[PDB]
């Protein structure tokens, strides 16, 4: 549980930072 | 200190989501 929870939230943080970088690259195209 | 980490990563997830919706409203301005 608690270890699995930490690993789940670490994966989500990675996904959201990846999504931030894609939105960053899309707003530079303007 | 697993419970302190879970709260830290929950705080990070919240800030990155505010930032994503903040970047979203900036791309809706284009």
């Amino acid at each position: 549980e608690t270890e699995k929870l930490i690993r789940m939230k670490d994966e989500e943080l990675r996904r959201m930072q990846e999504m931030l970088q894609r939105m960053k690259q899309q707003m530079q195209d303007q």
